[PDB]
């Protein structure tokens, strides 16, 4: 129960709720990446990644 | 029960809460990227990561 | 239950909340990114990361 911090960076957040009886989404979408270049060296993933996109609801 | 922060940066937040009887959105987007180039090195993801997208509703 | 804050930096919020009957949501967008280049070295994210977007609901 000793915890030692040092030259570093730490963020956290709470918790978030969106409560409601009814949730509509529209969406037009033309010309998103008209070439685009990337890289990605030593990344690693755990949740959701994406390039040029169009989600909708993301959670 | 000690705690050692030193040259280090924190942040917190609190908890979000979207109370409602209906949530509508329209959304029209036309061009979005155009050539941009994207860099990344030693970076890891555990949320939602995206380049150049339409979210809609994003949580 | 000892505490040690040195040459560091902390930041705080309190709890967020929005209350309504209706929730409405009009956007156009027509020209966002234009060769906009990005760069990350040993980044690291866990909430929602975007670049060049139109989100319309951020929670």
């Amino acid at each position: 129960a000793d915890v030692s911090i040092e030259n570093s960076v730490i963020s956290l957040s709470g918790d978030h709720c969106i409560i409601g009886r009814t949730l509509v989404v529209h969406e037009k979408a033309d010309d998103l990446g008209k070439g685009g270049n990337e890289e990605s060296t030593k990344t690693g993933n755990a949740g959701s990644r994406l390039a040029c996109g169009v989600i909708g609801i993301a959670q």
